[PDB]
């Protein structure tokens, strides 16, 4: 199989005998195929950022084992060079203690996988706009990717609604530093969808939340380039292409 950097594919594997699928010691978890009783699926991400050539997946059944190997591919993402190389900044130790506290945050949760769906059909966009920036655009120091969109931004006014692109649990309701104003949501099966820089936030941590119901308002908290509605999609561990995840969701679970 081949699979561009940045972007998820969902594997289909036999159910009868099956035991665990790793990639190297770590484990990747399953969930059922909503349509194939015979099957069960796993997300499999790349890292955008400096990901392997090659993936080689094991899928140990009762008495086999069945090796998976994916190919990394380029793609073709948008990418222009910096000239400055040192993208070290050097942040007062204040912003520097809340960053590091906004991950640690972050990752826990990023990594607390609910083993069932939040989610209720097929994902919606978040609101009926369109792209303003693409998820990848990459910025690269000698053909290394320095930095990168982690997301999709959509054009909006300040004041826009913006609508959960599926059911789940709130995780994350608050201003954070980059991310301003954040709204994060547990779909289930690791896969979270992110709303960030809005202007207000209407929802709270541990809210469950209907695909569609408004969870805030679009703003340009945390933003430089003005107002928009920034939404990703982090799914088996990593940033993901969004609009590419959730073409590739929705072709399995709609409704
Ligand atoms: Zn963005």
């Amino acid at each position: 199989m081949e699979l561009i950097k940045g972007q998820a594919l969902f594997l289909e594997l036999d159910k009868k005998d099956f035991l665990s699928l790793k990639n190297n010691d770590k484990n990747i978890p399953t969930f059922a195929h909503p349509k194939n009783q015979e099957k069960i699926l796993a997300i499999f991400s790349l890292p955008y950022k400096n990901p392997p050539q090659n993936t080689k997946l094991i899928a140990f059944y009762k008495d086999k084992k069945e090796e998976i190997f994916i190919k990394t591919l380029e793609g073709n993402y948008k990418s222009e060079k910096l000239q400055v190389e040192n993208k070290k900044i050097f942040p007062p130790k204040t912003i520097q203690e809340r960053i590091a506290k906004e991950l640690k945050e972050a990752n826990a949760i990023y990594s607390s996988y609910t083993p069932k769906a939040l989610f209720n059909g097929a994902f919606n966009i978040p609101l009926n706009s369109f792209i303003t920036s693409d998820f990848g655009k990459a910025r690269t120091f000698n053909e290394k990717v320095a930095s990168y969109h982690s997301g999709t931004d959509f054009r909006a006014a300040t004041g826009t609604p913006i609508y959960a692109a599926n059911s789940g649990v709130v995780k994350i309701a608050k201003d954070r530093y980059f991310a301003g104003n954040s709204v994060v949501i547990d779909h289930g099966f690791g896969i979270y969808s992110q709303y960030y820089h809005l202007s207000k936030i209407d929802v709270k941590v541990g809210q469950k939340i209907k695909k569609g119901e408004l969870i805030g308002l679009s703003g340009a908290s945390g933003r430089v380039s003005g107002p928009a509605l920034h939404f990703g999609i982090l799914a088996g561990g990593k940033q993901v292409d969004p609009l590419d995840f959730v073409s590739k969701f929705n072709a399995i679970f709609q409704l």
